[PDB]
């Protein structure tokens, strides 16, 4: 495996967006691994729509902005055969009556793998697969000012995470030692929050907050 991997140089990623007041963490989770599993599959980069995954998720068990599961996503994208383009299904951060329209489809799946849970196979995943799907503990106060550098709340948990992100890589910082792994995440708040919109977490820190607990990616 590759001590450093960044899937944005490569195409997987789309730029960072803002879920804004609205519970949809896992659908802009799910959007960014679909995105990743798409442009691997044909080279073609197309941001998908969250507001899709928010309003017609329900069946799948998913609760619009009122919580949601990625696993949940990818199933409603198999089962509904297709997923509209963020153009044609504009993100509105509301709860609104499904209006998909198959015409507008550009993404699908035929499933999703979950990534046992321990961040070897996560590192495994990430470098082979490209962008992961994953869980962390975002509750703390203290990642809400989160800014630089790799982020570490001594009362993380590992096994009560809150918030989905997409991990578009790995790495680690020039220092002397002393565990200076992250994982690079994308975070869906904005480009002002953190650096421009992305986490450094800690990696190889006994599965800090949680983040290899809950990794899954589509299977296209
Ligand atoms: C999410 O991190 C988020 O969007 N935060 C910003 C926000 C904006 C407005 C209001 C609140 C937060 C957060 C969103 C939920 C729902 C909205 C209300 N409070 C919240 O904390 N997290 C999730 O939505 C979460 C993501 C997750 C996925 C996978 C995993 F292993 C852990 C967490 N999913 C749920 O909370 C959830 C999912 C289901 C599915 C079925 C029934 C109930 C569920 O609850």
């Amino acid at each position: 495996a590759p001590r450093s991997v960044d899937w944005r140089e490569k195409g997987y990623v789309t730029p960072v967006k803002n879920q804004g007041q609205c519970g949809s963490c896992w659908a802009f989770s799910a959007t960014g691994a679909l995105e990743g599993q798409m442009f691997r599959k044909t080279g073609r980069l197309i941001s998908l729509s969250e507001q899709n995954l928010v309003d017609c998720s329900g069946p799948q068990g998913n609760e619009g902005c009122n919580g949601g599961l990625m696993d949940y996503a990818f199933q409603y994208v198999q089962d509904n055969g297709g997923l509209d383009s963020e153009e044609s299904y504009p993100y509105e951060a509301t709860e609104e009556s499904c209006k998909y329209n198959p015409k507008y489809s550009v993404a699908n799946d035929t499933g999703f793998v979950d990534i046992p849970k321990q961040e070897k196979a996560l590192m495994k995943a990430v470098a082979t697969v490209g962008p992961i799907s994953v869980a962390i503990d975002a509750g703390h106060e203290s990642f809400l000012f989160y800014k630089e550098g790799i982020y570490f709340e001594p009362d993380c948990s590992s096994e009560d995470m809150d918030h989905g992100v997409l991990v578009v890589g790995y790495g680690f910082e020039s220092t002397e030692s002393d565990n200076n792994k992250y994982w690079l995440v994308k975070n869906s708040w904005g480009e002002e929050w953190g650096m421009g919109g992305y986490v450094k977490m800690a990696k190889d820190r006994r599965n800090h907050c949680g983040i290899a607990s809950a990794a899954s990616y589509p299977t296209v």
